[PDB]
RNA sequence: GGUCUCUCUCGU
RNA sequence: ACGAGAGAGA
């Protein structure tokens, strides 16, 4: 992606958005418990943490744009990917605007306690005065529709959240683009079934881990990915996307049998324009972080980028003999040989993509499922029952949350939450964990799950 | 102060 | 089941 130009808000008359300058996060009673090395993110250019500009910093993540036009390999990969889908007869036509606004039971209801942004952020406009769960109304939506109409600039806000410190150092705090309501809801009406069919089918089909559970989605995964694994990290991957990928999930859909009506709202999030602060700017390519749908279509254009970048990089590559799973630019994926990533990430480079060793290695190592990581976590056979896979968040990242809140009042369940990750990684550790917990009053005043009644409740959802 | 998913807690 | 809240991941 690449912005195209910037222009004032008095120029292109668009209101200014304007969001929360100081972090809501402020260290727990556990901050001096663990051992850990994030803050909260840069949110203001005026933060003495700081030593490069914001906003410099802030939109690097607009590498460029290479490609615009699929090229041989590309298309290749469309189809491919494409006929896969075919199998799970995912329903084209349009979804309600009923089930599209509250859900179905493959797709929650739009959520209500999140903003609606643009124009109605400015015009203290929220979901809940346009929505309602109990009515399931949708004639004010309808009329709303109509008045400001579709395609609205998305606004663009800095992400309230702990970044490691050479983050904060360097300004690179991330950024969410709030979509608007009516882009949101029109874009749940056009791909709800997708979504839905998406959300029910976690795997190897829609090469996708949206709506998977890892407690019991990491069993499958050796299953799902026979063979050779291989991984790799990305950088700024939504940002980093050009335009080709966009006409390259274009194909896709059309492929599986979306209207060109349906089809055409791709561009619609290829080219979009944005509001930060007092000034209005334009994106070519990248993916529009919030806009609805980005889990899924990431995912999806992930599952091109790798199918494209093998039949480009290797010969006799056979592509039904790849398995992958994506959960946007996140991957795990095998072959029945060894891919070597170097060369991936050197055609990827060609691409615009710019592809790191899986987890910050300094070099491309081999993938084994000893080392794997997925959604942060490894996977670690049960002692017991070695055919189920135990997803391993490392205690590291458990220590970097704990240390921190946005509000202590819910201390009890951040905990509670934490354990659920933490027991994962084995008795020892978890009790190790625990009774650093316990160190502290607040802690001892906190119910902690037992970790033998954790793992038996694991052991019955097989 | 986005899009989503998963999980937990508390209600009725 | 419906509501509310939280945590984590992408
Ligand atoms: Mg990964
Ligand atoms: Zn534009």
């Amino acid at each position: 992606g690449e912005i195209q130009w910037v222009k004032p808000n008095k120029e292109t008359g668009r209101l200014n958005i304007n969001g929360p300058t100081r972090t809501k996060l402020e260290p727990s009673v556990f901050h001096d418990v663990f051992e850990g090395n994030k803050e909260p993110a840069v949110l203001h250019s005026k933060d003495p943490r700081l030593e490069v500009d914001f906003e410099q910093a802030l939109f690097s993540k607009y590498v460029g744009n290479t490609l615009y036009e699929p090229d041989e390999y590309i298309k290749e990969a469309a189809l491919h990917y494409a006929n896969q889908l075919k199998q799970l007869d995912i329903d084209t036509s349009q979804m309600s605007m009923e089930e599209a606004c509250y859900g179905t039971e493959n797709l929650e209801a739009i959520d209500l306690h999140t903003s609606a942004g643009y124009p109605y952020s400015a015009l203290g406009i929220k979901k809940r005065d346009i929505l309602d769960s109990t009515t399931r109304d949708v004639s004010k939506m309808k009329f709303y529709m109509d008045k400001y109409g579709l395609d609205l600039p998305y606004s663009t806000y800095v992400k309230d959240e702990l970044r490691s410190i050479d983050k904060i150092k360097k300004g690179k705090s991330r950024l969410i683009e709030a979509s608007s309501l009516n882009d949101s809801v029109y874009l749940r009406m056009t791909f709800g079934h997708l979504y839905e069919t998406f959300h029910a089918n976690p795997g190897t089909v829609t090469g996708s881990a949206v709506g998977c559970n890892p407690d019991t989605f990491w069993s499958k995964l050796p299953i799902l990915l026979p063979g050779s694994l291989f991984a790799f990290d990305y950088s700024g991957y939504d940002a980093s996307l050009s335009p080709v990928w966009f006409r390259a999930l274009e194909l896709v859909l059309r492929e599986i049998g979306y209207s060109e009506e349906a089809v055409s709202l791709v561009e619609g999030i290829n080219h979009t324009h944005h509001v930060y602060r007092n000034k209005t700017y334009c994106v070519l390519g990248g993916m529009p972080s919030g806009c609805s749908g980005t889990s899924i279509f990431n995912s999806m254009i992930n599952n091109i980028i790798i199918r494209a970048l093998l039949i480009k990089t290797f010969k006799g590559i056979d592509l039904d003999e790849l398995n992958m799973v994506a959960y946007g630019d996140d991957v795990l994926a095998s072959y029945p040989f060894p891919i070597d990533c170097l060369e991936l990430a050197r055609t990827g480079k060609e691409y615009g993509l710019t592809m790191t060793p899986a987890d910050k290695s300094p070099c491309f190592n081999e993938v084994n499922w000893d080392n794997a990581t997925f959604l942060k976590r490894g996977f670690l056979p049960d002692e017991q029952f070695p055919f189920l896979i135990h997803p391993t968040m490392p205690m590291k990242e458990i220590h970097e949350s704990i240390r921190w809140t946005k509000d202590a009042r819910n201390t009890q369940d951040h905990v509670r939450s934490l354990c659920l990750l933490a027991w994962h990684n084995g008795k020892q550790e978890y009790e190790k964990f625990v009774s650093a917990i316990r160190s502290v009053p607040v802690g001892k005043a906190l119910a902690i799950p037992n970790y033998e009644n954790l793992r038996r409740n694991w052991l019955e959802l097989f």
